[PDB]
């Protein structure tokens, strides 16, 4: 069978990945072989061990990546890599996996002889997955996005941040909670204080999280007054399309909000032909087994379309669906996805099945 070797395979989104390959039986279908960093199983700095693999998969990282990425291409080596960093998302022998959505441009790509295989931003996979169809019938001319993000976006010391910092933002005020008479502005006084003091950690995120919002993900680029987040948007999109030539513009703000692991995007697509809502619900309900149109109803959006409820789970529910004031050529759309899966290790998951078969 094909020998595959795994990096970073401890982290959080390395994690994901061996137990999703756990519950699928992946691992009776190819060699697998471990790598570690550590000094304290192969070296995942040892060039020679991993020129004799078939495929390379890692959730490692950009640094690792860069680092050893070159040095075993110098090699000759003829093998597949498949990465979940950003750091070869954009390089054009590489291509950005999501064969939900893009598995011709994924076959073309395997024939031409691509041998680097990039999972693609969390935001815009998941987009993807939920409003595929409309990308599909090429309905999509233009979209602007809000997106609820989630902590473990940036990582697993972000995610125990944010716990603390609901921790002690209640802690402030455990007493007078109790006590259903008390004052509520001297409540939100107190809590306000505690999240605004010199002890309420905010290291990881710069500023208080829990109980707030942070409208800045990532670093900016002086170039179109965006952050590479929402930067992404454009770029990725288009290159898992294919539409790198014919460039659809993704575009609007990126905030991190008070969730763990699930990303919600508020959407505002202009379309290119006033269709019946009730057809534009079809088109999205097909293109994928995942995707769940969640109708626009108050119990059940409120059952169904929250983190609270996709977490931890391959689900990807879509609602909130209708026209907006500015036109039928106009629709909005709201979506929850989980961040660990769709939007990272599920995308690697399955280009490597598709690899060792």
């Amino acid at each position: 069978m094909k020998n595959v070797g795994f990096i970073g395979w401890r982290g959080m989104v390395g994690s994901v990945l061996m137990d999703r390959m756990s519950q699928e039986n992946d691992f009776e279908n190819l060699n697998p072989v471990f790598f570690t960093t550590s000094q304290a199983l192969k070296s995942a700095f040892d060039i020679e061990e991993l020129k004799k693999l078939d495929i390379i998969v890692t959730c490692q990282g950009g640094d690792y990546t860069n680092e050893v990425y070159p040095k075993l291409k110098a090699t000759g080596w003829d093998g597949y890599w498949v990465d979940a960093a950003s750091a070869l998302r954009m390089k054009d022998d590489a291509i950005i996996v999501l064969d939900p959505v893009n598995q011709h441009v994924i076959s073309e790509g395997l024939k031409k002889g691509i041998k680097t295989f990039v999972g693609g931003n969390c935001t815009v996979s998941l987009m993807l997955m939920a409003i595929g169809g409309l990308f599909e019938k090429d309905l999509v001319e233009w979209i602007s996005v809000a997106t609820y993000q989630a902590a473990s976006g940036a990582g697993a010391k972000n995610m125990r941040e944010l716990l603390s910092q609901m921790g002690l933002l209640e802690q402030a005020v455990s007493s007078e909670l109790k006590d259903p008479a008390s004052s509520i502005l001297d409540i939100e006084r107190k809590v306000t204080a505690k999240m605004r003091a010199d002890n309420f950690p905010t290291d990881n995120f710069g500023a208080a999280l829990g109980g707030s919002l942070i409208p800045w993900i990532d670093k900016l680029l002086p170039e179109t007054g965006q952050t590479k987040e929402e930067w992404k948007g454009y770029a990725e999109t288009n290159k898992i399309l294919g539409l790198s030539d014919n460039p659809i513009p993704v575009d609007g703000l990126c905030v991190k909000i008070g969730a763990l692991r699930c990303h919600s995007q508020a959407f505002t697509i202009k379309l290119k032909k006033d269709l019946p809502l009730e057809e534009i619900e079809q088109i999205i309900a097909s293109h994928n087994e995942w995707v769940k149109v969640i109708p626009n109803d108050k119990e059940i959006t409120l059952r169904e379309l929250t983190p609270a409820k996709v977490t931890g789970t391959l689900s990807v529910p879509v609602g909130r669906l209708r026209k907006l004031a500015m036109g039928p050529e106009y629709l909005a759309a709201f979506t929850v996805g989980d961040q660990l899966l769709w939007g990272a290790a599920e995308p690697v998951r399955r280009i490597l099945k598709q690899l060792v078969a």
